[PDB]
């Protein structure tokens, strides 16, 4: 992801 994932 872009965030955490």
């Amino acid at each position: 992801c872009p965030f955490v994932c």
